């Protein structure tokens, strides 16, 4: 019923041992594994994929490679093609169109703090650069340093018909409800935060763009199913409760440091992160390892 | 299942025209009206009841009068008996016990910013001063200037068996979930904020300590019923949506300025607020009036 | 130039060993000591004096006793007579007038979050209740839960001629500068925070309402003197630097828990705090003790 | 007395009418004007220079051109060469060394939220990539989404001898005092905020990295002189007061939208900003224009 589904995994970007090169091979098999484990869609080279330290070429190859890894399946492949420069976002979005990806994810500009009319112009121009490519907006004030308001989000959903979803990680519940109330039900509203998935479902949300779906995709699907389809909020919450420690553990250091460490411990050789992200500490690794054991993953 | 129910109304305190005296008569009939319109419990002389500008005598008379107004019904009467002085809270809690009220509401100390172990000692001593009187804690960092943590709340629920509920208005969803996960299911977790009732239900919440239940109590009951009992989150949300503008309108100036204005417009002569709360402005009254008309309360 | 001077000490309130009674004797000798150690004025029964857990009678006795302890000297005695109830503030301010104290300190209402026009009406009414009694406003959003804006503060300084000072502890530098720019130079602007005294002097401030002046009053006087009178910011900063660890230490737990612990370590038997304030932890006491040793106050 | 002086101007980047090209000519004459009007140093292609929407090539040309515009003067030229990718910052810093600039400005990584030890590794690696290029750190939590602590800043000043200054725009006065107390007096501590210059001087600050020095450089010099040299804080404050409205006006929309509008009103054809920054509103322009008239600038 929604193009990008209920669970979208923000894919980590595997690197070889030194960090210097991407491991496209590990990227393929990891993406294929997610497509058979509850990911309805995958975001490539977004925040969790270390967008900031990838070059544009690396991103374009990752897009091509991940799209081939999941051909055969209903898994949609979304390009993390945003930027705080409209020109750069436009170029990347056009490249995503020519590669035949299923859509893009577009973050609100970070660092340069545009006015609301700037955010709006930024996204119009990007939507216009590939008018037939579905687009998911991404609002994350904690990283960007500004908030896209309800008004701006709603206006964008009306003006550009290829803008069909919003990844809302502000934690602002009123904003989320207002956007939901005023957009058409064909517009998808996704949690950008595993710990907020459940309460955002209560305000009309359609699922989650998740980090934890690398590990518990089918269980996140089951949670959403209990809540939205089967009228069992008590069971949705029983699942949320099983995985709160893991959700906390995945953010005890900045994402994707824990996500990558967890994958390495499960036998997925996704490599280190690139500077400025440093290695997981002994303390954070122990909390993560413990949370994984209690969640039944080791 | 829960002693205080699903919808608890934070009663406004009616005053006569100058503000100098309480109107106990209007208090009685307003409380009777709430008991027959979806209030499972009522809080007397809390924040919404202008606790700060009431004297202790005024509070004690309000308690007595409200308890008689709702005799015959199952509606529980809760004393807003908290303070930032433990000695004062203890005295008021003992008076509530001797008067035969159903419980107390106890705010985290405001203004004086106690440490967590201070908050904990404050509430232990109050629970111990009337060990058979059910108690609802109240966490509201925006007014008090400190936050009662998950750890503190959980520890209090384990130590004192008369502490059976928490009114959580921090808006912190992680805190709320952690408290819920770790307390026994007999422990009630209530939203302290009409706009958060629905999402807190998704994290195991048992309802709301409401301002808006003065006006739409049965509809708030219906929302909670659709969500918890009947498996209809879409309809719960349809109701939340109908009333978001009213919820916004009730806080455009500080509570209870709009609440009292709305009651006056509905024919409830609840009077002004006392200084330092001033009268609602023409601008806030227009936004409130409009929101009430669209919600089907007026004209 | 300014009625309340440059250094105003927010006096702790001594209690006897159980906390149940005030020790008026220790209050007397402590206040006499401050008057001979750079306190130009003393605030009695404010935040640092545990205002919230004192009764009104205890406060009124403290006012009487402290006023007699410093008679003969130019040390001014200020009543912490504020409240979140205008009626209570008015009553206490009238009592302060009849007792012959030198002025009052008046906090922005805490917990009940009045509108700006409410804050303004609250203070007008208090200024009008004793029109000849000098008044110092106190803005502390971290404890009260609201902020008195620059506009409101400036308007109050113009309308009421007995409002002659403001204790600004928002930490907002722009607010502070705007108030200073727009008020007459007879209006005193005081830091409400020992760590902010020096940078607020750079924006035209006239001193500080201090906790640390219990212990280093003459050194705070010297700092202000270097900056304002002698044109030596380098030396003012050398002093600020000497005492930063002590300033940090005095707030590692909520004031006045550390203040009282420091006084006990110096041989001032000021007693415990009252619930909900609990005893200082061994960890905070060690950091405090160490900071005092390095500052040359102890051992 | 310090290498970068007391007033460092964060230079706006002039664009031609469409925004598509830089106007290097206007950049030259604007920089020459600043060097004769109280700028002891100039920062090229930092935040105020629309770093986010400049390409690396545009920045490198701006560096070259600005350096030649001010040859013959004592005005130092600093490259805004930071990034949230350590690799990119390293490459830009090496280019700045080969071009013969006087130093670099290095922002704390934005958007990707590294841990403190990440921030520390980021800056070590950059300092090590050109050990003889003086370096000015830049802490601005409101844009980046994280704060570099006092401990981190102090440790960096001790480890790397080319790290000789800090542009502190957190507005945290305790952090600033602690850094000042613990670093050697050869280490420069600059306000990153025109409205904080004066109170940061009281806590041992050495001046300001300013937007308003485009317009009132000599008056900012006079303020600092009255306070630090001549023992007249009353007169320093009289000057701060004269210019508070202008300081407020310069930030009513995000920098450099007002800065560029002010320059256009003074006859400097600095052009528009690039998306996602949109034009100044009529309302913000009126407040700016009024503040400039009262300050004696038109
Ligand atoms: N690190 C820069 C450019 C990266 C573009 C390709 N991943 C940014 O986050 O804006
Ligand atoms: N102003 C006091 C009044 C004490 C009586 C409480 N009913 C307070 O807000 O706590
Ligand atoms: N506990 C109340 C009453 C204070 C009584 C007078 N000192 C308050 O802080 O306002
Ligand atoms: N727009 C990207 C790269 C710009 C590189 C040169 N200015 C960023 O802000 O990180
Ligand atoms: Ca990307
Ligand atoms: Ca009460
Ligand atoms: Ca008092
Ligand atoms: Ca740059």
């Amino acid at each position: 019923k929604h193009f990008f589904g209920r669970v979208i995994t923000a894919l980590v970007t595997p690197f070889k041992l030194t960090g210097v090169e991407v491991d496209y091979g590990v990227a393929e098999s990891l993406a294929a594994h997610l497509a058979e484990n509850g990911s309805d869609a995958i975001i490539v080279a977004g925040t969790t994929g270390e967008s900031a330290t990838l070059t544009w070429s690396e991103e374009y190859e990752l897009f091509r490679v991940v799209k081939s890894a999941v051909a055969g399946t209903k898994c949609r492949v979304i390009a993390g093609a945003g930027s705080n420069s409209t020109e750069e976002a436009i170029e990347a979005t056009k490249k995503s169109a020519k590669l035949g990806l299923d859509g893009t994810l577009q973050v609100v500009p970070y660092y340069n703090k545009p006015p609301q009319q700037g955010i709006m112009a930024h996204f119009r121009a990007i939507a216009n650069a590939a008018p037939d490519l579905p687009m998911m907006l991404y609002n994350i004030p904690g990283r960007t340093g500004i908030n896209m308001t309800a008004e701006t989000s709603i206006k964008l959903a009306e003006m550009c018909p290829n803008i069909v979803a919003l990844k809302e990680a502000s934690g602002n519940l009123e904003q989320f409800a207002r956007i939901r109330r005023a957009t058409s039900p064909d517009f998808a509203l996704y949690s950008g935060d595993d710990a907020l998935t459940l309460p955002l479902l209560s305000l009309g949300g359609n699922g989650v763009v998740s980090v934890a779906s690398h590990f518990i995709g089918p269980e996140i699907q089951r949670m959403i199913e209990h809540f939205v389809d089967l009228g069992n909020p008590e069971e949705a919450f029983r699942i949320h409760c099983r995985y709160m420690d893991l959700f906390e553990a995945l953010f005890v250091m900045a994402n994707p440091i824990p996500a990558k460490a967890a994958l390495r411990l499960l036998g997925w050789p996704v490599g280190p992160t690139r500077l400025p992200l440093t290695d997981i500490t002994a303390s954070a690794e122990q909390q993560l390892r413990q949370a994984m054991i209690a969640a039944g993953l080791l």
